[PDB]
């Protein structure tokens, strides 16, 4: 499985400090997130300056980069995929798990094309992915959690239908709000994390471990030559 | 590693004790263990003759011997590391698991420079250090019971993670302070344990043994003629 | 494991009968055993009337043959047992779980001598002895139960621990008291139990066998000519 | 495991019907269900008579047929043992699980004769049958829960033990009273289970079926030419 | 619940034997099992000649005895219930399950008649029968075993139910089939265990008690003058 | 808890029905259930004709009958739930679980009257309910079911927070579709099952029950003269 | 238990919104959250309006309110508590469980006052609150969570421990930070949860709710004239 | 359950020592036991001198003493069980639980003597023992392990069925071989343990326990003027 | 239980400390600590000296102090415990787990002393201070530790024990090394814990609490006039 650590954001700012650290392994973009990136940097969203920055995303991180259809219905939806496809052989693309998002998956899919298949909230929409040639499902367990039940017990049941039917498909842990989403989605056997910067900053950080440091150079300084 | 036991000292007298006990597998150091052994023998501790210590501890344990870098940023780590490294082909290089750890992990992974991150005190840290290419993980068991809370869980947790996610680094339990934490790190499926000295001797102590011991001789001398 | 069933005595009688059977695997020694069949038989324990006896022995199980060693050192245990192994080969060396009996295991184990570590009496020490190349570790389960605690538990832990490590190393079954330990041994995964005759001669017997038995050759009679 | 059904039974009628369903793969005698078949039919005892059934019994099944020994020792169950294996190469022989029966275990095994142990009540009995070389190990459900104990708990020792152990035993569920006998062998996995004919005809009720096939049936006259 | 035993039968040779053992508590019929008794003697059954075996019953076992009508509808089941009860005050009557026997039993527990509500097979009709104001349910353990499905299950949800939602109603576990069956019920904390004479034989019968018995009377002999 | 049984219609013919079984306590109508009613008997809804309806369901039932408030602002519906509460005093006011009921809940519960808060989908809905002086809350088993989550899982929290809670509140099991939901309501130790007249009808349906029957009467009817 | 629920704020207009719900039993501050307040109203922080501030947060909330001291040592502790809880009956004086205030915890504990022992991170620091006579623990979740471990298994240890023991205290569950961490406190048996108004405003918020809500008004509105 | 410590022999010097440490309630004898102890002492087993050895022990434990009948038919028994209750007011009846037994139980307890029911191998026995009026069932663990089933299982069974059920009688754990027989049923809950004089020698050994002592007193000496 | 904490000391300022915290409830002295204490403080250790510091001690505390015999036979432990409880009404007389102890325990206890068994390892130990009219039993959980077995394991069956059979002893947690032991003797239901001063001042340590308080004050700061 070893579980890979995603950026869920559009910003190009935050996935560069992260890529230092060596451990990301890709980025998830959806249209909320491409939209607040274009907002705050001030510019405006030429299909052109999409593609440029998709592909600025993809040569940053050196992994995976997944971009979500717009379209309405399947036909358009195909189209959008190629295009999107098109920008970079890392990109990957996030169709909404739909009626309409299945019959897409599934053209896209054919043609070589790798799918994620998002907007998941039970098992069962995540099988139906499966079954229409999903290379990734997109479990979202904060908004899960924001309805009052358990995010957790959905990347569980879906983690453990795709174990026991041994289907091909991965798992995005999405949707992260706080870094025990992180560690449950590893000790489940997620196969991917996707989460906001904020959260991945936080993952590092222990006061043992500040502590621990402080002291240990102290203790070196004491009897150093 | 079928659980290994390692000793976390710089005193070759007890590095020489436990390994013709022949269940010595590795060492683990840090400069004030190095300074300890130093005083002792009252060498002046220049550069050179630090590294001539390990060196002679390698060459005594002849397995892993981990060696702390004091470096603060990432630039002068992965230098330090460089240095220690090429002391001999043995030495395991401990960075602490912060930002500037990661980065020197990464590019001194990629060197294929074996590397152990320190000061690990959550699953989510030990992720990272994984991520980021380490060899080895090292969380502290008593300094987590020190602040009360259940250091065993957190070994637990790193193991299961690595276990479930089929991460091939290596989970070794440190800050071990009595022998149930050997057992515990033992049965949960730690990869190593690294103790003091004075825990090490412990480990060998049940009554029943010593009694056995006296009662078998006794009974045998008494059929001698 | 493939369990296997041995004698824990040294009484050739005993061991002669069970080994008609067809399924005796094996027989464990010490001291206390060897001079009680020794004052049972009236005669003085010389180096002759040993090795004689334990030739008589490995010659009756054809299989495995457990022999003490008497010394407590290192050096002189590596002689005896040197000595012990060269009598027959079948004769497998038992050494106490001491730091002098890793300290011999070592060598032993080392040239090729089996090695069965004994008076075993917590996980911790069969790690110690699995790590110093032991090929047997062997638990008292029925000394544990006499000072109230629970024998099967220190089982348990050492078949858990051998387990999840994945050691090469055999798990003997000792002490053994009653009936009920042999199945635990079994259904644990331990790979022999030694156990006393009059606990082997136990095993086969069930009411319910005696009285089919015995109804079954009635019916017979009843209907044959 | 793939588990397979016999019949528990000497009657040849009784044979006949269920090896028509396609699902009996073999059958076990005892000298209580021999005797009852012959005084039921009235038919004299000899030993021409007996090879004669047994044979007939062997062409119906097509699979191993179970045959008991009644002699009291080791050397005439031997011979008795061989006699039965030459009615037919599918013969098994039966031994009860006593001194005897594993000393003409051994022996017969050794001469690529199957032997199926009977008469077993506890783990351990099939353990030592398992040493002795037995092909088959037959626990008696029903008449443990006779005496007011879980039959299905000495099924489950057993089958455990076996798993655990690996050993290439079989293990047939005999002594089976009810449906369920059948149902919890499958779940724990046993080999096969063997039970009488008012049993084997139990299985397949359940009146469900009948009612479904009613209605199937009269849902399809509604509609017909 | 303190559990009370019960013969299923109306055989008064039957009632008459387990009465005088002290521990019978009740007995129920129902149709089949009084036809039987009565195809034994070789009488009629008359409503006259019905009522003398109940009162025959009832005064030989001194406690509760379930007679059960015969009628379909709930206006004959309440005229027949009310002639029932008037043979002896110790009789209760049985009504099946269904809708009008829901219907009979509010009316005739309105009157302070005690009502046994029998032919149950799911929690849902143990429950329906306990809110028409049912003073016993019956669940049939072995009809359910009988068609493959665990008649133990049966008994646990149903006693489960009524311990959680602490109903009135008392659970007589009926259909029972061998001891276990009784021991399962004691455990679960059912009220009533109804069985047939042969099944009641049963329960006393393990082969270490006479072996006990034997043995203790051979030591006492031996010292005696 | 003594589980109560209610019917979840504003069918009068369905609830005279299960009300002459004697095992009927209640009713729950919604608004949708009502419409369908006076839909299906072709008269028009108006404030009387309600007032009406609900009379003849109290009158039919003697237990009961929850009647929805339709107005979104608090003050309306402290006003309707009067109007409601004052056709009969077996009437309890649904109030739906949103901010505004919250507030309605409060008042009209300080008044005196009953209150049952419906729909409800989460654990957290039904505490703040419980808080704002509800009688009774309704979670939804089917409609949960209905989005491929598990409607049993929100009845056990909401069960399991007011029993560790010790909460007065009544928790009715609503939305139910089939009889499982019956069970584990009954099994998890809820208060009242409300469902369709369909499943209600269902409960009895066991066919061993009918089988049971006939082959009683069969064997009855042979021993008559 | 009766869990109750509190907001975690010093705004008096979030507080007076879930107040009107007739839900709130109760308010936390801290001085983090009292600063925040005033620093948005642009009011200058003295002990005058303070006190005129928390005075109104009693008057608004009708029940306890949590107030901290700043003071570091006891004695002042002490002074400022006494100050504290002079100001409202209603005021619970918040103290850090540090050395010195256990000091002040037992003597204004002793003198009638209510204590709200907080900045709890383990359970043995709610067992020396306890102890020194504290009314409330409050662990804090969240902040728990912020460095990777489960605030969730902190609040069970405490709550589990307080259950076990019968201590008197009441356990706060704090630093909340989404719905769920409610639902696991209410499950748990945490006697208070305290949140924010951001989190108070999601409890309700579960979309089948306004779905339902939806339809039962279209189907309603349909049948009218 | 207050479980109490017996002595299982008629040893007067056993039951001399053990009175002596003040943990002794009572004491069981059977007739190997009673016929052992006059074997060993020379002395002929009359009527008069039985009754003088009973009314010896009663005297010097000060507590219930049980005694065996050795009749085997019911109204030989109760003849025999009225004279040992005559014997001294301590006496306890054993009876075996037979048949026969279970006739005289009833009408020796309806008279007010204690009976104790033994040779109890099953929960069913010991619940028709319950059901006759017995003060006291013996389950025998030992002889249970003998036959290679597990004898803690057996006193579970009925340990929990007379928790479960409520019923009066006491548990006597019997048959008992080692000290954790005893700690088994002081877990589980029996009311007494039985046990041989050379168990109850062994209950209070623990090696930690003598070097502790020491140890202490050492210090102790060091210390003294 | 209400679990209280004690201090494992003889130290008078360590005492004093702790006890101003307000969360002292008792002190546990053996002869080991009172050596050290007097050679520490350079005292002659007489009677006097011994009763004086006691004295001081019970002041101190101002509850339960417990003092050691040092007599290792029944009579002079009876007549030492009786000098010690005469020192001060709050002095719990020790004495060790042994025969003489039993005895001592027995006739002190009988006469209104309170007394501490101690040097305890085993349940079974406990179990016969128990019925020897101990009122506190102290296992030692740290020695255990130290021999490779599972301390805790040895209280949860003590706690286990007394609270499954009821008995009115109080369980001191002894022995404590580090403050999980304190965690798991609260969590147990252990009645006392009793630790040396520096596990005492670690219980308190969380630099989640410090980091917090720091912060709050920061906050206020900048607010403040």
């Amino acid at each position: 499985s070893h579980m890979e650590l995603y950026l869920d954001t559009a910003s190009l700012e935050e996935i560069r400090e992260i890529a230092a650290w060596g451990v990301l392994s890709g980025v998830t973009t959806n249209p909320t997130l491409v939209a607040k990136a274009f907002a705050a940097k001030g510019e405006a969203l030429t299909e052109e300056a999409f593609a440029a920055h998709l592909r600025a995303i993809c040569e940053t991180v050196g992994g995976p980069v997944s971009a979500e259809v717009t379209a309405l219905e399947a036909e358009a939806m195909v189209a959008e995929g190629r295009r999107l496809a098109a920008i970079h052989p890392n990109i990957v693309v996030k169709l909404p798990t739909t009626e309409e998002g299945l019959k897409a998956c599934k053209r896209l899919s054919a043609e070589g094309i790798k799918v994620n298949m998002t907007l998941i909230f039970s098992a069962n929409q995540a099988l139906l992915a499966a079954r229409a040639g999903a290379s990734y499902v997109s479990p979202f367990l904060g908004r899960v959690d924001d309805i009052s039940w358990d995010g957790g017990e959905l990347l569980r049941e879906i983690v453990e239908m795709i174990q026991v039917q041994d289907l091909p498909v991965k798992v995005i842990a999405a949707s992260i709000r706080h870094p025990r989403h992180v560690t449950e989605a590893a000790l489940l056997g997620a196969d991917i994390a996707t989460m906001p910067h904020a959260v991945f900053k936080q993952l590092l950080k222990h006061p043992l471990t500040d502590i621990g440091l402080k002291r240990f150079l102290e203790d070196w300084e004491k009897v150093k030559p």
